């Protein structure tokens, strides 16, 4: 049916027109979005219909997702082997932001993770952070890890933390099509011309794509439906540079691991489907 409708049983606003959703307008995810409704990958993400203001502020008018869905199942899976900007890395060396939050989360998932200084400050960097959560879930080994689960009950779950080998994330994906053979054939179909609109698409030779999702959506009808979204952290390459996105990422390569990632994804999804 509709996002808003999930959220009331952050970033989000109900718009006035049907179909619609207002998300917190980002120079890097406004830049991203104008330029994918030009680009190879326009079907593949959102439809961005531009900017209005609401209570003096700025949102992007998106396409809603979920609003052809009779009672959508969500998943949302974070694409790529980092999941920070380059950038991140250089202010943490420079000028430093400790973050106590952070650190009690690690203390939770792993005691002796973080180290005797970091214990002494009750704090740890961003990046370092989002370096541990790749290791402790899929990102660093698969290219991409589940965030989250939702149902249009508002039945949720982000308890994904540690799905990390391939066959728990499997176990997770098994789970969520709940046997639905039309479902995951619709996923695995989908998924194929995303990969193939990808390796051909202009605006992904020349973008770094960091913090971005893949959105599946499925209902008990058996539509289904799988998008990019998330360009906040999607940066253009200088002076006409180019990635291919699945040699490893080294600092200054600016890789991303994204069709790593997708690759992986397919061949899990294929897996299942032959379960
Ligand atoms: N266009 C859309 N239509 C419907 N639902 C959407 C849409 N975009 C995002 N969502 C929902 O909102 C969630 C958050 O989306 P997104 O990642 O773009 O926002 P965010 O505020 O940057 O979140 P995060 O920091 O968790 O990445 C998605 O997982 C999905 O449930
Ligand atoms: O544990 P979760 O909720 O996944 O949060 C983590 O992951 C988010 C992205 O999903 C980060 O957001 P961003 O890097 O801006 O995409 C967030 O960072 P911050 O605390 O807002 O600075 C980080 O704490
Ligand atoms: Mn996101
Ligand atoms: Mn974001």
């Amino acid at each position: 049916g509709s996002h808003m409708s999930w959220v009331q049983l952050g970033s989000f606003k109900a718009a006035g027109t049907s179909g619609l959703i207002l998300k917190r307008c980002s120079e890097p995810e406004r830049y991203c979005l104008a330029r994918l409704m030009a680009d190879a990958l326009r079907g593949c993400v959102p439809a961005f219909h531009g900017v209005v203001e609401r209570d003096g502020e700025s949102y992007l008018q998106l396409q809603d997702l979920l609003d052809g869905f009779d009672g959508p199942c969500v998943l949302d899976c974070k694409m790529g082997v980092r999941t920070y900007l380059e950038e991140e890395l250089t202010k943490a060396r420079e000028r430093p932001k400790l973050r106590k939050d952070m650190y009690k989360k690690m203390l939770a998932v792993d005691p002796e993770a973080p180290t005797e200084e970091e214990h002494a400050q009750r704090a740890v960097t961003k990046p370092r952070y989002m370096q541990w959560r790749e290791g402790i879930s899929s990102s660093t080994t698969l290219g991409f890890r589940i965030e989250g689960i939702k149902k249009a009950d508002g039945s949720c779950s982000t308890d994904f933390k540690t799905t990390r080998s391939r066959e728990q994330v499997l176990r997770v994906f098994e789970e969520f099509v709940q046997g639905d053979e039309e479902v995951l054939r619709r996923y695995l179909n989908r998924l194929q011309q995303i990969r193939d609109t990808l390796e051909v698409s202009e605006f992904f030779r020349r973008h770094e794509v960091i913090g971005s999702s893949l959105l599946f959506v499925h209902d008990h009808c058996h539509r289904a439906g799988v998008w990019l979204i998330d360009f906040g952290k999607t940066t253009p390459l200088p002076d006409g540079q180019i990635l291919d996105h699945r040699r490893p990422w080294e600092e200054g390569n600016r890789e991303d691991g994204y069709l790593l990632g997708l690759d992986n994804l397919i061949g899990i999804l294929a897996s299942l489907a032959e379960r």
